[PDB]
């Protein structure tokens, strides 16, 4: 809901960057990852955790949002039915603010009504934008964590470490957020010697005890631009300053 250049330059500049690597978890830009269970929140998930890391990154503020707050009231969404991104940011500007992760807890599948007063402090945002489908690692590498969609295949779930490369799933089901990118220098299963294996950095929301403690490394080329499995093919950053 904004232009991205005209913000992306507000933060960039002329300022050149790595493009094998950079991590927002090891800089205080990723709050721990957390567990949808059984209920269909992704969206309100992913959208929550990068607000969190706005918060964790500008406002320099550790803060953990209420995923279920969302699932109860962001009505342009449908709960633990499913919902989209930009219509959780839009829906968190609707309420403006949600409650924290403490003061309203989330209780996945279990009927729960939508009390937006079960606290006092309401963490907001000021608007949110949607990052070009490529451009990708830009906009990680200066305005944080992104909100992004992914097709996840049947072997995404069984993921267990590495960089994940294998089969994507039908279209767009699922909502993770980008926190970063890097690049392991392997050898060569097939002969000779080196060679340069980049991957973005994905956190899920499926708890700690999957993946990387949560997070997933998916396959990429220096560019940022091989979206494996539809990578924020939806992608958005919310703003809160």
């Amino acid at each position: 809901q904004m232009n991205y250049e005209e913000v992306i330059k507000k933060y960039r500049g002329e300022e050149n960057f790595d493009h094998a690597a950079y991590d927002w978890r090891l800089h205080s830009g990723v709050t721990p990852v957390k567990d949808q269970k059984n209920c269909g929140s992704c969206w309100a998930f992913s959208s929550i955790g990068s607000v969190e890391s706005q918060y964790a990154i500008r406002k320099n503020k550790l803060i953990t949002l209420s995923e279920q707050e969302l699932v109860d009231c962001s009505f342009k969404n449908y709960g633990c039915n499913g919902g989209l991104i930009n219509n959780a940011f839009e829906d968190m500007i609707e309420l403006g603010g949600i409650c924290p992760d403490g003061d309203y807890p989330y209780v996945s599948d279990a009927p729960n009504l939508c009390n937006i007063d079960r606290c006092t402090e309401k963490y907001g945002i000021k608007n949110y934008l949607s990052v070009p489908d490529n451009k990708l690692k830009e906009a990680l590498r200066f305005l944080g964590p992104i909100s992004i969609s992914v097709a996840v295949s049947d072997d995404f779930a069984f993921y267990k470490e590495g960089i994940f490369d294998g089969e994507c799933g039908d279209q767009l089901n699922h909502a993770v957020m980008l926190v970063g990118f890097g690049m392991k220098e392997i050898v060569n299963p097939l002969t000779k010697k080196g060679e340069k294996h980049y991957y973005y950095i994905i956190k899920n929301s499926w708890g700690q005890q999957w993946g990387e403690r949560g997070f997933i490394n998916i396959e990429t080329d220096e560019s940022g631009l091989m979206r494996k499995c539809g990578l924020g093919t939806d992608a958005f950053i919310p703003l809160i300053e």
